[PDB]
């Protein structure tokens, strides 16, 4: 029924899904296997002519999130669940997974020249699909507003496949091969969605988490020089938890560390050519030595084994240099974060109990800290159990005396402090933030990470009217309070501003305030960047 003719001429067939229409599993690029393995996309080439595209095609390869080279009861756990018949079925992945997805309002045509919102999924670099991020509460919502949308899905390789680093990698000009993969997809998106009804010049760029750090990536890329055929590939990004990595160059140590034990995992270690080896194993042997490597959520935490490292050629530099440096595109920007964000991943270190086991785990997350950094980190993130995440939850949620201090550290860092950073640095356009506090008073993890999607994706909630509306309004007029909420949000110059520069969202609605917490955390981990970076 629905249907669209590409830039080639082909003409394809979507599915009428009553509220809205969409053309899922759309190819973008050739097969990323065998040989093109860890390597750039290839534009796709063929004919699409006379194709239905139905149904969302598989996801990338998926790490074990609790994979490591250590064998232990989640591991066991986890990879019983996924290698499991049903789990495969319900939900597939496979090499060959570089598809994108287009769903609009129901009688879109050619031409319509709606504004376009292209979702860029999270997931710790290490796992992840477009499947699991239903447009149609954004689209249905969108449309009630007078103002619809089209929503755009890309799907990008994750953990050793699309994030593998070190000496060969870098030689070899295949750093953050993911990244290319979203990159591409946003070059497709400027070629054909004219013919979805969607307006080329009218893109809004958009992720949580990894996908929000990939966004600031995006705006980092070739030094700011977002072109494509002499056009910007976005005139506005909207981050959901999450600015800039902060990551050591792709033949840095860890980049390095991470390569040679997958390779020695995979029976790579005695091969002269390591990368060549790589490309020969099977699929399983590569998915097996990947899980054997550590996942997010193991006791590395957020020291992850795959991210986005500056590569010297795309990404010229430490990302924090780079913003300080002004080189970035000068776009309007949303960028928040939800309250308790390391909570969830403060799980994954709870056998450390005593301040001295903190000071070890810091030392061995961070290798480029000196002690007396370690000791100034350790003064603005103390042990007071009052003190940590789940914020303002007094003696509550102590399940080690150390959890909340950990919990506080890796959701500054990692999130909230890095936001403000960038805010602090980025003259690029206007500037808006939020932060939520939706769900205060949730045992154990308050307003973590990722609640978000349910909000925006799942379920209606207070925080809707900013994931949804205020996104919409964004992404149509580049200006939130387009949205007519009966709380005007204030754009964000500084954090030494006068007046509330942040939305805030609790259970009952929104409001505003500073974005002036924790100032002495923010400087024990930005005073020097580099000391930090994983
Ligand atoms: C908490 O558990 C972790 C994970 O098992 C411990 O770290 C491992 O310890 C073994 C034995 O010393 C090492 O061979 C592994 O390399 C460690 N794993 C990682 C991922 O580093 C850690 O020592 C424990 N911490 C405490 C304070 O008991
Ligand atoms: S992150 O790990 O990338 C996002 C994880 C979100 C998982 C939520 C788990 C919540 C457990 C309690 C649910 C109560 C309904
Ligand atoms: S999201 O996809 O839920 C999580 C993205 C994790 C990004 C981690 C980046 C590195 C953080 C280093 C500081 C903490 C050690
Ligand atoms: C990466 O950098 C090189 C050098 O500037 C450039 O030719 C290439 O087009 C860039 N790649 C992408 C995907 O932008
Ligand atoms: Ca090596
Ligand atoms: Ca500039």
């Amino acid at each position: 029924a629905p249907t669209a003719t590409l830039a080639n001429g082909d003409t394809i067939t979507g599915l009428n899904a009553i509220i809205n229409e969409a053309f899922l599993g759309i190819p973008f690029a050739e097969p990323p296997v065998g040989n093109l393995r860890f390597k750039d996309p290839v534009p796709y080439s063929g004919s699409l002519d006379g194709q239905k595209f139905t149904s969302y095609g598989p996801s990338c390869m998926q790490q074990n999130p609790e994979g490591t080279y250590e064998e232990n009861l989640p591991k066991a756990a986890l990879d019983l669940v996924m290698q499991s018949k049903v789990f495969e079925a319900v939900s597939p992945s496979s090499e060959d997974c570089l598809t994108i997805n287009v769903v609009r309002p129901p009688g879109t045509k050619a031409g319509a020249n709606l504004p376009v919102m292209l979702w860029i999924f999270g997931g710790g670099f290490e796992v992840g699909g477009t499947s699991t991020f239903p447009p149609a509460q954004m689209i249905t919502k969108s449309i009630a507003m007078g103002k619809p949308i089209i929503h755009v899905s890309v799907n990008y390789r994750v953990s050793s496949w699309g994030f593998l680093a070190g000496d060969e990698i870098k030689a070899e000009g295949s750093a953050n091969a993911g990244l290319k993969d979203q990159r591409l997809g946003m070059q497709w998106v400027a070629d054909n969605i004219a013919a979805f009804g969607g307006d080329p010049t009218k893109v809004t760029i958009f992720g949580e988490s990894a996908g929000s750090m990939s966004v600031m990536c995006h705006i980092l890329w070739n030094d700011g020089d977002n072109t494509y055929k002499g056009k910007p590939l976005f005139r506005a990004g909207i981050m959901q938890s999450g600015a800039m990595v902060p990551s050591d160059a792709v033949d840095g140590i860890y980049g390095n560390e991470i390569f040679d034990l997958l390779a020695s995992n995979a029976g790579c270690g005695s091969a002269s050519d390591k990368l060549a080896c790589l490309r020969g194993v099977s699929s399983d042997t590569l998915e097996d030595a990947t899980n054997n490597t550590p996942g997010f959520l193991a006791y590395s935490s957020l020291r992850l084994s795959y991210l986005p490292r500056p590569d010297g050629v795309n990404i010229t530099d430490d990302m924090y240099a780079l913003v300080r440096e002004g080189k970035y595109a000068n776009i309007p920007v949303i960028i928040g974060d939800q309250n308790d964000e390391g909570t969830f991943f403060g799980t994954s270190s709870l056998n450390v109990t005593t301040d001295a086991q903190a000071r070890e785990y810091f030392k061995q997350s961070f290798v480029h800290a000196s002690d007396a950094e370690i000791d100034t980190l350790m003064t603005a993130y103390p042990g007071d159990i009052t003190q940590g995440s789940p914020f303002d939850t007094g003696i509550l949620n102590a399940l080690t005396p150390q959890f909340k201090r950990i919990s506080a550290v890796l959701g500054d860092l990692g999130f909230t402090l890095a936001r403000r950073y960038f805010l602090n640095h980025y003259t690029g356009g206007t500037k808006y933030s939020f932060l939520s506090k939706q769900l205060s008073g949730l045992p154990v993890l308050g307003t973590f990470h990722s609640n978000d999607i349910v909000f925006q994706d799942y379920l209606l909630g207070s925080g809707s009217l900013i994931y949804n509306n205020a996104f919409i309004a964004f992404a149509t007029d580049l200006d939130p309070n387009t949205a007519g909420l009966l709380v005007k949000w204030p754009e964000y110059t500084s954090s030494s501003q006068s007046g509330n520069n942040l939305m805030m969202i609790n259970a009952l609605g929104l409001y505003t305030g500073k974005d002036n917490f924790r100032t002495a955390g923010y400087d024990a981990l930005f005073s020097n960047p580099p000391s930090f970076f994983v």
